[PDB]
């Protein structure tokens, strides 16, 4: 079972030792550091708060299970036992910490404070920056929305462009990731953030995270139909592709069917097999029930290109009001493989430079939507700003000679609208001078209580495009 | 509690209803897939998946209720196997009727090979082979990241024992910083534990109780650290304070090994200055079991580092070892543990290596380029069907896409073998039945619920030790 007393990097196992000497108070902050990506949206925090900080968090037994890792680890006794043993006692194991932050799905240029953290309790000093490793996992959700909401931002232009309006953007970049992110836990964290934007996901384990911490009035958050994969199709034998195709249409007649077409052959199967041999079973369907041919190989603007073209001959197309070239309602595509947010721009750029409208396309995401990011893309940052001595506030910072991007900010913090109803972020306590109006950052996380949440429903509201606005 | 029936990518719910009829057997594996550099790879960490999510009862009436609610709303349709499933549960009380084989933990093997096979021991469950990919495929990362860190201390190696003439130390000369830079808790434990199979420091906590759980080891533990600082236990002091801050930390730990950020303000300025004159005289007393480690973390890492080295060096006797290459005294040493990843870290033992320092006097950090900035596609981890029975005929089955002949995938029932020259081969379509190439390497590891064979965390790393350590 989780302990927090094993839940941070070794090292600060033994910072209680190393502040001044009398420090009653250690105050940090999380930004998302100003150097692409000029904005980010915040989210995943109360997930963390939830699962992992809020209520008795330390027992007994967790204290001595630590002391007796951190004797091996260490090859040495310096863990923390008296002031582990001071939270329990006298908080029944809650974290005397304050946390305040932006609202969850709020959309912040870099640069700006996230959230702060500092303890309420003048022994529990050490305590702020122990719990630094946790809350700057927030990294992860943070930066799989803010890409996710990037690549919503380029198919809205492009659909916009090339069909004249936004129907079936929030179904255009369906997560295909669950296999190739590191565990399931993450699966579950990737996979909600991207239904900030998107409503289309394989990653089941996102729909309980969003239920379990934060809620939406349907039932789900998001949805999927029916698919094959490369083994319902090659198990037939070679030959048999075609029937394969058949028995996969013919039992999902009437609901949204893909089918993944490039086992051995993609330009055959889409020119032979679906516009010939099967033709029939394809323009009989629903428009409620497409045919998605899947390509899933081959470069992947000129494969979806020579798709669309091969389709374009088989079977009606028509020219929508803004002269872009749409396949017929039964019959869609999905590019389901390479796809980031680089090839992903690449792809609806080529389709509309050879007239085709992105209402033809979809998109799956695995590794590039949930695995291929690091803290480093928005270069998301913990760090003191403030500390208490000898009764004395004094703000503090770092400021490296050799890299400016990484000095940090000074002092208390707090989050303001501007006049032209912009973002500020004023230190050393300059908010309480009162020339900016209120902070926007609320108490989120008090003393083992979590004070403040959002649902899923107003964090995708406050997620939402200019455009869609 | 984790449910294996919302386990799997969503599309797999409907795949029962498209395989042929009358399938009997689904047999599928998986290989990191040769490409056209990462030539061989540590395979690591399906013990742990077993274990934690595929072993004993995983099916009840609960849990076939749960996924059925989630499904009909997912899909907007019912399309859910729940025949399937209550099959599972009534006649093996809720385990997997499920064989998988496995080459043995820490064995490294050429890509393009048969590292696990997966197959159904019930007719009925044919579909079930194919519902855990998505589960058994993300042993990709531990054993991606096993990879990657063995082949940076193969780079580590190299370097060593030219410079110094041995390889003392290697084993401590890459340390797991990644706790906060991956992307959950669970995967920290995982990468971390995986990291440990060539290393031994690691400030990711969270592998040591993975590995006691899921592996084990004779030792207490299996990794370690020292104290450190930070840069907020610097700059608490204030900015005018940073010899105090200094003094204090190297005094709080003064018998054992410390390391200390120097960075905060001006780097050359607290290395020449503050360590090489001011606080000189407590550096240079120090024990050579409790050496000051200076941390630079800013600036061009092999920019920095050389600089580093070139203050330190002016400052304190520096000695020439047999080699012709230049030591720190036993009491001082570095620590690289910004921007380092494999790419940077060659660059910088190599730009050691011409500035004539041993390799002997640095020691690396690495967090997000260790743990988290990885991917399937570097060494294109992959799960395909390779043989199914239909109407009681085995047939061999791939894929063979027209425009990409890497993804070509392998036909058949496989197996795994040493060649006469004493490296492995996979042989396909059941051809290891002939027994011409000796025993298959493949061992069962799990069957019908149960883990069948296990290996301890100290067999895997012997298995996974280096060449240069062999010999
Ligand atoms: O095809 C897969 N999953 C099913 C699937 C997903 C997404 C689509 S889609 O064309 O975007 C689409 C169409 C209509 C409704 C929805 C809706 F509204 F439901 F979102 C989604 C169609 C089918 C698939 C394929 N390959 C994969 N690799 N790894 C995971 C994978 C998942
Ligand atoms: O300094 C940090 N951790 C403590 C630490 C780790 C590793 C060393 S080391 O020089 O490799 C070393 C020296 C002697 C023994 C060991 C031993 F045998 F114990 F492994 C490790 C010295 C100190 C640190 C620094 N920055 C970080 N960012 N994110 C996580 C971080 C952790």
């Amino acid at each position: 079972e989780f302990n927090i007393l094993l839940a941070t990097d070794s090292y600060k196992v033994t910072h209680y030792k190393q502040y001044p000497p009398n420090t009653s108070k250690v105050y940090s902050y999380f930004e998302c550091r100003e150097k692409k990506y000029e904005e980010t949206v915040f989210y995943g925090l109360q997930y963390i708060l939830n699962k992992y900080l809020k209520g008795k968090v330390v027992t007994k037994e967790k204290i001595q299970e630590a002391k007796d890792v951190y004797k091996e680890h260490f090859q040495d006794d310096v863990f923390n036992e008296k002031g582990w043993n001071y939270i329990l006692e006298k908080y029944d194991g809650h974290l005397p910490i304050e946390i305040k932050a932006v609202p969850e799905g709020f959309v912040i240029p870099r640069g700006n404070v996230l959230f702060t953290v500092e303890n309420t309790d003048p022994e529990c000093y050490w305590l702020t920056n122990w719990i630094e490793t946790i809350l700057v996992q927030s990294w992860y959700p943070i930066t799989v929305a803010t890409n996710s909401r990037e690549q919503k931002k380029i198919l809205a232009k492009y659909l916009l462009e090339t069909s004249g309006n936004l129907d079936g953007l929030e179904y255009k970049l369906h997560d295909f990731g669950y296999r190739g992110v590191s565990s399931q836990e993450t699966a579950g964290i990737g996979a909600s953030a991207h239904l900030v934007n998107f409503k289309g996901t394989d990653t089941v384990a996102g729909l309980a995270l969003i239920k379990k911490y934060y809620g939406t009035k349907d039932p789900v958050p998001g949805y999927s139909v029916p698919a094959a994969e490369h083994s319902t199709i090659t198990a037939w034998g070679k030959d048999h592709e075609k029937d394969a195709f058949e028995h996969i249409v013919t039992q999902f007649s009437s609901v949204p069917v893909s089918v993944v077409s490039d086992s051995y052959d993609i330009y055959n199967a889409c020119e032979k097999i679906w516009g010939e041999d099967l033709r029939h079973l394809i323009v009989s369907r629903s428009t409620q029930a497409p045919l998605i041919i899947r390509p899933d190989s081959g470069n992947p603007l000129d494969t979806v290109l020579k798709v669309l073209e091969i389709l374009g001959k088989k079977f009606p197309v028509t020219e929508n009001s803004k002269g872009y070239k749409l396949l017929p309602p039964y019959l869609r595509v999905i590019q389901g493989d390479g796809v980031d947010i680089n090839t992903l721009q690449e792809i609806v750029e080529g389709m509309k430079q050879k007239m085709w409208s992105i209402e033809n396309i979809a998109f799956g995401s695995g590794g590039g939507l949930l695995q291929k990011l690091t803290r480093d893309l928005l270069n998301c940052s913990f760090k003191c700003s403030y500390v208490v001595t000898n009764g004395l506030g004094i703000n503090v910072f770092k400021d490296p000679v050799a890299d400016p991007n990484k000095r940090s900010k000074k002092g208390r913090l707090s989050l303001h609208r501007t006049p032209a109803g912009n973002f500020v972020t004023l230190e050393e306590g300059k908010g309480d001078l009162e020339e900016y109006g209120q902070d926007l950052l609320h108490t989120v996380f008090k003393n083992g209580k979590v004070t403040k949440s959002y649902s899923f429903d107003e964090i995708r509201k406050n997620a939402q495009l200019n455009i869609e606005l």
